[PDB]
């Protein structure tokens, strides 16, 4: 799978 990273915001 993969890890959740936050967008720009």
């Amino acid at each position: 799978s993969f890890n959740p990273y936050e967008p720009e915001l």
